[PDB]
């Protein structure tokens, strides 16, 4: 069966935080951060608004867009690098506060590429037949875990949600191909540090894997639909920097402008990255049904993870 | 198609702790301990050894007894709510400490009822015609959060872990029938408080949730499987505490014989407990391929599951 996304919806924080935010407690530029980033401001949540606040704002608007009931949901899968605690999970949250009927939910940790990697978990569970609409969340509050004395993290980070609601849609449209990976090996690279609290990156390593891992992977995904470049209406990367993005956007071999480019707004907001960017694109009137759009990321893992869709209820 | 169980592990941590261990920093007794869980002892890991030092056991044994080669993995879909961080994880661990492919591979979160949700996961992706072997992992290493000042819980909680590999098993063999719950009006009944970074449980809430809920979705997967608990050979539920697990059985009205029972050597040992006890079953002669076992679990969360499923290759 043809499953696909029949309801979508983003959410980013109301407190934006400039780069001339920095300069106060890091070497850090308007001029530097752009030029090195291709970022001009992020989202950054309150205090007293967590990883699940994010979730339950994109969740809601995805919910309507789809034109369901909260009732229909069958089943709720967050992915997010954040959550409030390990337990209970956003999802456990989302059950209760969106009031949903007690199906399950449950938080899959794959960073950066966690949304794609849920949004096919859900695929695989609606073409059983037993799961019709299944909420998929990609959430993340980095600002809580990221180190203001690094500035090439500080500076980088932002939160923000996306949602959308998996099911079966319209023939022609939906999930057409897509790629999961892991690479444990460059954990080092990029994780948590167990003591501190806080994240960990060695630039210049994650910078050289991210490259070529959202170029192939790309390629990859495109091939397997049997896509040409002429069928891709829009190429949507996981916004971790520009340069990073140009150089992927560049390897595939794609249009300059058929990008979509939001880490100028919102920075890099890991599994809530692809989401908050296709919600500009649709309310840009940039995004419409039949498109077909090439999804791709990467996050702390290492993970990846690359789709091709055609929008479409 | 039949996608069941066709390799199994177990492991715990070799340092085991004797209820009268607590009584040099807490008002306790091996008989008080008995009396209230029927623990009489547990396993710790180490100071250096984490959730994945102890998912990486399980799944050297599940992948052997399997009978294929790391390679052969097609996915590593880990469960546990105590993974060593939250990125890279623990899954994106064994990818490599396992020599296995770059193959997808992510952390469920779930509590203690994550292992049955992720082997549905897995039968899911099965159910696809892509995946083949997926190596499915319930690990946890509770005593890193529970909270020693709080006899309440310092004594119920223990560490180890379990692990499977998912395919397509012979003879009409498996998964026969599942039921994955979720309902968040109980996180606050157990959760993981932020500041402190302690379990924290409200033990009669979850006392009557567990008994309940085991009972009740016990039957309902039975039911699903028409079945009578005559067919069941054996009544596998979270070893959350002698005294839940009984009314449960007496609940389901199953035979007091055929109920496993580990708890006594492990404690609570979350995502950890059911493979555990599955493990006890098999090497005492108690579980044999074709027999129709039942597993049941609760977490914090609230979340919930049951499986029928006939054992075997």
């Amino acid at each position: 069966m043809n499953v696909g996304i029949k309801g979508f919806g983003a959410y980013a924080p109301e407190k934006i935080i400039d780069n001339a935010y920095f300069e106060q407690f890091l070497d850090t530029s308007d001029e530097w951060i752009s030029k090195m980033t291709g970022i001009k401001e992020r989202h950054w949540a309150d205090d007293d608004q967590d990883t699940s606040d994010l979730a339950y704002e994109a969740s809601v608007k995805a919910i309507a867009d789809a034109g369901i009931q909260p009732e229909d949901i069958d089943m709720i899968i967050v992915a997010t690098a954040t959550g409030d605690m390990p337990f209970p999970t956003v999802a456990n949250m989302l059950q209760e506060r969106l009031g949903t009927g007690k199906v399950a939910s449950m938080d899959q940790l794959a960073a950066c590429s966690g949304f794609m990697y849920s949004m096919i978990t859900a695929k695989q569970y609606v073409q059983s037949g037993d799961y019709h609409n299944i909420l998929v969340v990609g959430a993340d509050k980095l600002s809580k875990i990221t180190d203001l004395t690094d500035r090439s993290t500080a500076v980088l980070f932002g939160d923000g949600a996306g949602a959308v609601i998996i099911g079966e849609v319209s023939e022609g449209r939906g999930i057409i191909s897509y790629e999961m990976g892991s690479d444990g090996t460059g954990g080092k690279h990029l994780y948590l540090d167990k003591d501190t609290g806080k994240l960990k990156m060695n630039g210049r390593e994650v910078f050289k894997f991210a490259v070529r891992i959202m170029g192939d992977a790309s390629t990859r995904v495109v091939e397997k639909a049997n896509l040409t470049s002429d069928d891709i209406d829009l190429f949507i990367p996981h916004q971790a920097n520009i340069r990073i993005m140009e150089s992927a956007r560049e390897r595939l071999g794609i249009s300059k402008d058929k990008m979509s480019v939001s880490v100028n707004k919102y920075g890099n907001t890991s599994a809530a990255s692809i989401p908050l960017s296709i919600d500009q694109e649709l309310k840009n009137g940039k995004l419409k049904d039949d498109d077909t759009i090439v999804l791709v990321g990467f996050g702390g893992g290492l993970t990846w993870g690359a789709m091709t869709i055609k929008w479409g209820k």
